[PDB]
C-alpha cells in the first residue's frame, strides 16, 4: 500500500509500487533507467514465501541468460547476486504475454502464427547451438513488444522467450531427468519420469501453437496425475485439429506432437520447415 520506498540495482531503480509478474519463485516489478527515465525495465526478485527455490532458480536464470544475447529471448541488462537476495534487471516487453493475447483475440489467424513462431524458432537455434534446453516453454513464458508508436501495426510485433530459471546445459551425449516444467506443457517422456533431451522444448513448442490456434492445450486430463497415467495407457496420441487449419500447419503440429521422442521432429527439421518460410 504506502510501504516501500525506492530500490536500487546498479543504474536501474524500483519500487514494489508496480506489480507486474507474481509467481511461486519469482516477483516481479516495472522499474526505470535511473538516468533515462523513459527506459523500462523489469526486475525480478526473489518470492520469500519460497526463498531457498527462489533464490536457486533466479540464480540459474542469470547463469543462462548472461549467456544469451537474441532479439527472441528477453535481455539481462543487469543482475545483482548476494548470499540473501538476488535481482534481475531485464528488458521491458511492452506487450504483455502471449497467453493473454491468443485468449483476447479469440485465437491467432496462421499468419500470425507463422509471424510468431519464426521469431521463437531464430532462439531456439541460438539455445540448440549453445546446448542450453529450457524446459518450461508455454505461452505464459512468451512475451510480446512492439517497437512502434501507439496503436502501432499487429505486424510488427516481436515476442520474446522468458523465464529461464528452469533452464539448463544438457551435454550434448547426455540425457536430464529432473522432473520439472509445467504438466500441461511438458513432454510425456519428462512427464513419465524417463530421461530426455532437447526434444522436449519441442513438443513444448507444439503445444504453444496447439494453443495460438485453438485456445486450450491439446490433451486435457482432469489432474496432473490422470494426465501421466492418459500419456502411459495411449501410445498413439492424436490432438483435435480444426478441420479448416491448413495442411502444412496441421503436419507441423502433429510432427511436434508425436508422443514418443524418436519419431518427433527434431531441430533441423523445425528450423526448415516450410510453414516457416
Ligand atoms: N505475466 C507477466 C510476466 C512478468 N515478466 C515480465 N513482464 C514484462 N512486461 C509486461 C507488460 C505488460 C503487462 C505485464 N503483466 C502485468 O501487468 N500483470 C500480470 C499480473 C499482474 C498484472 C508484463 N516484461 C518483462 C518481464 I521478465
Amino acid at each position: 500500500p504506502g510501504r516501500g520506498g525506492t530500490e536500487t540495482v546498479g543504474k536501474f531503480e524500483f519500487s514494489r509500487k508496480d506489480l507486474i509478474g507474481h509467481g511461486a519463485f519469482a516477483v516481479v516489478f516495472k522499474g526505470r533507467h535511473r538516468a533515462a527515465h523513459d527506459l523500462e525495465v523489469a526486475v525480478k526478485c526473489i518470492n520469500k514465501k519460497n526463498l531457498a527455490k527462489s533464490q536457486t532458480l533466479l540464480g540459474k536464470e542469470i547463469k543462462i541468460l548472461k549467456e544469451l544475447k537474441h532479439e527472441n529471448i528477453v535481455a539481462l541488462y543487469d543482475f545483482q547476486e548476494m548470499a540473501n537476495s538476488v535481482y534481475l534487471v531485464m528488458e521491458y516487453c511492452n506487450g504483455g504475454d502471449l497467453a493473454d493475447y491468443l485468449h483476447a483475440m479469440r485465437t491467432l489467424s496462421e499468419d500470425t502464427i507463422r509471424l510468431f513462431l519464426q521469431q521463437i524458432a531464430g532462439a531456439m537455434r541460438l539455445l540448440h547451438s549453445k546446448g542450453i534446453i529450457h524446459r518450461d516453454l508455454k505461452p505464459q513464458n512468451i512475451l510480446l513488444s512492439n517497437p512502434a508508436g501507439r496503436r502501432a501495426n499487429p505486424n510488427s510485433i516481436r515476442v520474446k522467450i522468458a523465464d529461464f530459471g528452469f533452464a539448463r546445459y544438457l551435454q550434448s551425449n547426455m540425457m536430464a531427468a529432473t522432473l520439472c516444467g509445467s504438466p500441461m506443457y511438458m513432454a510425456p517422456e519428462v512427464i513419465m519420469s524417463q530421461h530426455y533431451d532437447g526434444k522436449a522444448d519441442l513438443w513444448s513448442i507444439g503445444t504453444i501453437v496447439y494453443q495460438c490456434l485453438t485456445g486450450k492445450a491439446p490433451f486435457q486430463a482432469s489432474s496432473p496425475q490422470d494426465l501421466r497415467l492418459f500419456y502411459e495407457k495411449n501410445k498413439t496420441l492424436v490432438p483435435t485439429i480444426p478441420r479448416e487449419t491448413s495442411a502444412p500447419l496441421r503436419q507441423l503440429l502433429l510432427a511436434l506432437l508425436q508422443r514418443n521422442h524418436k519419431d518427433r521432429m527434431d531441430f533441423d527439421e523445425f528450423f526448415h520447415h516450410p510453414f516457416l518460410d
